């Protein structure tokens, strides 16, 4: 309602869903979810419409956080309404950087999720071709960040 922020990865199946479900618990958790919209989406149009890839669910699962998203690539519509764009990688922030160029409002703040880790893992690694660790640090990089985040934004 009032604040908003949407996280961003490269397909919008993995690090950003697990975002955006992170953080929406977080907000629910501490009563103030009515306060927040919370969404997520990708740069690519390589997975447009799928669900969160299941190797992202079963880590999810472990941690007793239900997650559920249709994917959906960026739009310019996003920079106008959304306070906060939060994404994985330079290669996400340059994008993003891009087409917040190409409309007239960006009200948008576009940054690296792990700009905001306390723990200083500034980017947050695409995991399709890694290992079932290389999801569960990812899901950890999520919390951490978006603690952090939740508590006092840039
Ligand atoms: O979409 C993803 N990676 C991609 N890798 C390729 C490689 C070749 C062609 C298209 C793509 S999209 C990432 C991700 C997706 C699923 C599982 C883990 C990570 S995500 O950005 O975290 O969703």
């Amino acid at each position: 309602a009032t604040k908003s922020v949407l996280f961003v990865c490269l397909g919008n199946i993995c690090r950003s869903p697990i975002a955006e479900a992170v953080f929406r618990k977080l907000v629910t958790d501490q009563n103030i979810s009515e306060n927040w919209r919370v969404d997520s989406a990708a740069t690519s149009g390589y997975e447009i419409g799928n669900p969160p890839d299941y190797r992202g669910q079963s880590c999810m699962k472990r941690h007793g956080i239900p997650m559920s998203h249709v994917a959906r690539q960026i739009t310019k519509e996003d920079f106008a309404t959304f306070d906060y764009i939060l994404c994985m990688d330079e290669s996400n922030l340059r994008d993003l950087n891009r087409k917040s160029n190409q409309v007239k409002t960006c009200k948008a703040k576009i940054e690296l999720l792990g700009s905001y880790d306390p723990q200083k893992q500034l980017i947050i690694e695409d995991p399709y071709y890694g290992n079932d660790s290389d999801f569960e640090t990812v899901y950890q990089q999520c919390v951490r960040c978006c603690r952090a985040f939740l508590e006092k934004a840039h």
